[PDB]
C-alpha cells in the first residue's frame, strides 16, 4: 500500500548497511569516517536522533540539551547516534496575527524534513524529541512512512508558574504505545525527563532486535487506546485532525465517525484545564499517564495486548505500575464521571454534510436556533463585535473562509471567543467555522465544518438572516433555507481567489486535503 | 506580484511589533519574556539565526558553533537573536543510492521550512547559515519570498586533506550580493569565518536602517552578476536549477537562454577542480573571491551598481579589496583563458525541444552520433555495462525516468560516468538523461533534458538503434527517427506509474515544474 521510502537492501543495521558495507559505497564511508566513525563503528546501528530545538518557544528552546542526553544513551546501547533538528512555531507568539497561518502545515513540514533525512542518510532507527509545542504528530507521521524502528520522547510539559494540544497528542502517543511510560506526564527539565532520554537507546536497540516497527506498534487497536485517552483525559479537538494523519501515515483508515464511536463509549473523568481545575504536574504527582491508563485498563475500555516501545505490550507495561494515588481527586470514578460520554462530537446537517467537530460538556442545553451573522474572516467579526456588540445577541456566527486553503492553513482562532465572552454574549450566541477555534472553546462552537467556504460547502453559501438550527441531540447544523435554494446559491457561487499564490502556504493549498481527512498533504 | 507571507503593520523592528507592541498581543509578550526577553529587548529588532546543522555530515556538523557566534554579534549589535535550524542531507553519502532521490527537493523544503518560522515568528530579518552542502539556495529562496532584509554566511568550504554544486552557489551567492565580501572561499572553521560570523548582525542592523531587502539586493544586474562567476569559474551545471530558483523566489524571470547569453559573453578563466588543478583555498590565497570579481569587474564584464548586504554596491566592496595576489596561475588573463566562452551549454534539438544542460571543454570536438542504448533507470545501465561493456562502445546512452517526476526527486548520478570511464569508454559513447550528473562529468554528457521521460517527451520514446546525433556547434540533440514517427510513437505511450504514491516525494512530484524551469515547487 504505503510506498514513499527507501527499503532496505537479522542485521541490527538493517538500512545503514546499505552504505557502510559494500565498497562501491566507499565515498559514504568516507564521509562517516570524516564525521568520527572508527572501522567498528560502520557495523554498528545509525540511529536519527531528530529534535525540534528553536529559541523563540519556551516548550522548544531547551530541547538540545535533550538531544545531547539521547545520543549519549544511543552510545550507550552500542549503536551510533546522528543528531539533526527541524523547525517548529509557537502559537502563543502567532495566536491573533497571520503567522497562525503558517502553523498546522509545520506539522507536515516536520514529517516530510524527518522523512527526508532518515531516506537519504540511511538510518535504522529514529528517536525524536518534540517539544510542549503542537507538531509532535509531525514525528510520528514520520515513523509511520519509513517504518523503521522508531521512540517519540516528549520533551515534557512545562511546570506551573492543560489538556490543549501538546497535553492531549503526548498523552494519546504514550497512549498508542509510541512513547515509552511516562513520557507524556514528566515535566520538562525533571531529572527523570533527561534519564528517559539516556535510557530512549536501550529501548530502541531491543526494538532493533525484534524489528518492532511503527506499523507493528500503530493499528487500528492502538488508535482507539490513543482515541480513549483523548476522550477520559477532556482532550482537544486537534486531536481529531492529528490522529488521522497519524492512521493515514501507516495506511490506515481513520474516520470522523471512528471518533463519535469512541466518544460514545469512554466518559471524560478527568477534571482537567481547560474543562477543568488540574494539570499535567498533578497527574505526574498523583502517578502519572501510567496509572491513567492502568485504570482505564482495568475499566476495560483499553486493549492491552498492543505492542508498544518497550518491546512489550500495553497490559504488560502497566500491570507493575504503581495505581492512581489513593484518595486523588483528579480522575474520576467510572460511576461518577464528569461527563457520562466524551467531549468531542462530530455533528453533520445541512450547513456541515461531510462533519464538524464540537467539545459538548453536556452542561449547554441541547439546542440553539438564531439568524446568520456572517465574516469572511476574523477580522471583520472582530471588528463588527467592537463596533456593535449587541447585534451579535441571538446569532449565529459565521466566520469562514478560514479553512485547510481559505485561511489559509486553517489558522486557530482565539479573539472571537475571548471578545463573545468579554461582551457578555457567551450564552447568547453560537459560533461556525471551517477552520478552528482555540483550547478555551466549549459549548455552541463548532469547527472544522466541511467542505469549508473556499471549496464551495454550504458555510460558503450563508446569507445573513438565514436561520440556522443546531440540534445536539441530532448531531446537525442545520439551515432554514430549502435545500433548492441552496442549490440555487451553488449555482450562481464562485471560488475566491487564493489568498497567497507562492511560498509554502500555495503549496500547502495545492496538496491539503479536507479537515474531515485530517488535512493530509501527501495524498 | 509574489503574495506569500505576512507584512508589517522607520522603525527597526516593522514585523516583530506586531506582537511586541501591542496589548492585544500580551500572550506574545509573555512567551517573549519567558525565553529571556526584558521590556527594553522587547523594543529591539528580532533576527532569525536559521542554520543548517546535523551531524551526519563533515560540511554541516560544526554549525551550531557558527549559530552562536551570529547570535553573539546579533546582540552586541543590539537586536535580538533567536536560533532555529533546519534539516539537510548529504549526497555524498547517498550518491549511488535511491536516497538521493530525496536530494533536490531537501532545497525546495528548506526554503518553506525557514519562511515558515519567519512568517510565524515575526521576525524582522534573517541570518542563515548553511553549510558546504548543496542546500543553500532554499536559504536564499526564503529570504526572497519574505522579501525581509537578510545576509547569508556561507559555513565555509572544508580545507584539503572544487568547483562542485556548494562552492559554486556560495561564490555565485557572494556575487548576486547576498553574502558578505570573502563568505564564499574562507575556509570553514577558520578564524576569519568565525569573525564574519560575529560581525553578521552589525552589517543586518544597517541593512534594517536602510530597510535594503532581498528584492532591492537580487536583481536581474545582480542575477547576471551570480551568472558571470558562474562562467568565469567553471560553475556547476546544477547552478541552472539554482539561479532560476532564486529568481523565481523575488518575482524576476530567468530563462535558460539567459545561461547560453551569459555563457557566450563570459570565458572560463579559473584553473579550478574538477576541470582545472587548483581548490577554493587556493583561491582563499591569492586574494578569494572579492579579488577573482574585482578582476571581473575591471574586465567591465559585472554591473558595479548593484547594492549588496554590505549597504554598498558591489563596486564599493571591491574597489579596496587587495587584488589578486602577483603571479597567480589560478585566475587567467581575459587574453589566455582556459575557454573562450563558458562551460554550461544549452542545447535543444529533436530529443531535448525544451533544453538540456552540459558542460563543454571545448576539447571534446563538435559532433557525436550513435545508435541509443536506451535504459529505464541508472540501476539497469550500470548492470548493462558490468555485463556487457562492448556493447556500449559507439552508443548514445540513454538513462531516462531520472527527471523531476520520474526519478522522482531528479537524482544525481555519479556511478554511469565512473562506469563509462573504468570500461575505457570516455570518448567512445555519449550519455543523455532528464535527471542528472555529477560534477566530475562533462563532454558529451547531457542532463536535465526536457520535457522529462515521465512526462512524455521525446527522450521517453527513443527505441533502442534510434540513431541520435549531438551537435554542439548548433545545440542540438536529433534523432534519425522522422518527426512523424515520434509523433507515433507518442500517440501510443502512457506515462508510467509514479514510484511513490505517499510521503514527501509524491508531494514533490504533485509540486514540481520542469528542470528547464528549475524544479521550483511553489508555482
Ligand atoms: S505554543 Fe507550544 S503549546 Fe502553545
Ligand atoms: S555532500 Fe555537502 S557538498 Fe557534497
Amino acid at each position: 500500500s504505503v510506498t514513499a521510502d527507501p527499503s532496505p537492501p537479522n542485521k541490527l543495521n538493517k538500512y545503514s548497511s546499505r552504505i557502510t558495507e559494500p565498497k562501491s559505497q566507499g565515498g559514504s564511508q568516507a564521509i562517516l569516517h570524516g564525521v568520527g566513525l572508527s572501522d567498528d563503528d560502520l557495523l554498528k546501528p545509525q540511529i536519527g536522533i531528530s529534535s525540534v530545538w528553536y529559541e523563540g518557544n519556551t516548550c522548544n528552546m531547551h530541547l538540545l540539551k535533550l538531544s545531547e542526553a539521547v545520543k549519549e544513551g544511543v552510545e550507550n546501547a552500542g549503536m551510533v547516534g546522528f543528531r539533526f533538528n527541524t523547525i517548529g512555531v509557537s502559537d502563543a507568539i502567532s495566536m491573533g496575527t497571520r503567522g497562525m497561518c503558517f502553523s498546522l502545515q509545520s506539522r507536515d513540514l516536520i514529517a516530510d524534513s524527518i522523512e527526508t533525512v532518515m531516506s537519504a542518510q540511511w538510518y535504522d532507527g529514529n528517536i525524536s524529541i518534540p517539544g510542549c509545542d503542537k507538531n509532535m504528530p509531525g514525528t510520528i507521521m514520520a515513523m509511520g512512512r519509513l517504518n523503521r524502528p522508531g521512540i517519540m520522547v516528549y520533551g515534557g510539559t512545562i511546570k506551573p508558574g492543560g489538556m490543549y494540544t501538546a497535553n492531549t497528542m503526548a498523552s494519546a502517543i504514550e497512549a498508542m504505545g509510541m512513547s515509552l511510560p511516562y513520557s507524556s506526564s514528566i515535566p520538562a527539565e525533571d531529572p527523570l525527563k533527561l534519564d528517559e532520554c539516556r535510557l530512549a537507546g536501550k529501548y530502541l536497540l531491543e526494538l532493533l532486535k525484534m524489528d518492532l516497527k511503527p506499523r507493528d506498534i500503530i493499528t487500528p487497536k492502538s488508535l482507539r487506546n490513543a482515541m480513549v485517552s483523548v476522550m477520559a483525559l477532556g482532550g482537544s479537538t486537534n486531536a481529531v485532525l492529528h490522529l488521522i494523519a497519524i492512521a493515514r501515515s501507516v495506511g490506515l483508515e481513520l474516520t470522523l465517525d471512528d471518533f463519535q464511536k469512541v466518544s460514545d463509549a469512554v466518559p471524560f473523568l478527568a477534571d482537567l484545564k481547560p474543562s477543568g481545575k488540574y494539570v499535567m504536574e498533578d497527574i505526574h504527582k498523583i502517578g502519572g499517564t501510567p496509572a491513567v491508563l492502568r485504570y482505564l485498563l482495568e475499566l476495560g475500555l483499553m486493549d492491552g495486548d498492543c505492542m508498544t516501545v518497550t518491546g512489550q505490550t500495553l497490559a504488560q507495561n502497566l500491570e507493575n505500575v504503581p495505581s492512581l494515588t489513593e484518595g486523588q481527586e483528579i480522575i474520576r470514578p467510572l460511576s461518577n464521571p464528569i461527563k457520562e460520554t466524551g467531549h468531542i462530537q462530530i455533528l453533520r446537517g445541512d450547513l456541515a454534510p461531510d462533519g464538524s467537530v464540537a467539545k459538548i460538556t453536556g452542561k449547554e442545553g441541547l439546542y440553539f436556533s438564531g439568524p446568520a451573522l456572517v465574516f469572511e474572516g476574523e477580522e471583520s467579526m472582530l471588528a463588527a463585535i467592537s463596533a456593535d456588540p449587541m447585534s451579535f445577541k441571538g446569532t449565529v456566527v459565521v466566520i469562514r473562509g478560514e479553512g485547510p486553503k481559505g485561511g489559509p492553513g486553517m489558522p486557530e482562532m482565539l479573539t472571537p471567543t475571548s471578545a463573545i465572552m468579554g461582551a457578555g454574549l457567551g450564552k447568547e450566541c453560537a459560533l461556525l467555522t471551517d477552520g478552528r477555534f482555540s483550547g478555551g472553546s466549549h459549548g455552541f462552537v463548532f469547527g472544522h465544518i466541511c467542505p469549508e467556504a473556499q471549496e464551495g460547502g454550504p458555510i460558503g453559501l450563508i446569507k445573513n438572516g438565514d436561520i440556522i438550527t443546531i440540534d445536539i441531540g441530532a448531531a446537525r447544523i442545520d439551515t432554514q433555507v430549502s435545500p433548492e435554494e441552496m442549490n440555487d446559491r451553488r449555482k450562481k457561487w464562485t471560488a475566491p481567489a487564493y489568498k497567497v499564490n507562492r511560498g509554502v502556504l500555495y503549496k500547502y493549498i495545492k496538496n491539503v486535503q479536507s479537515a474531515s481527512d485530517g488535512c493530509v498533504t501527501d495524498e
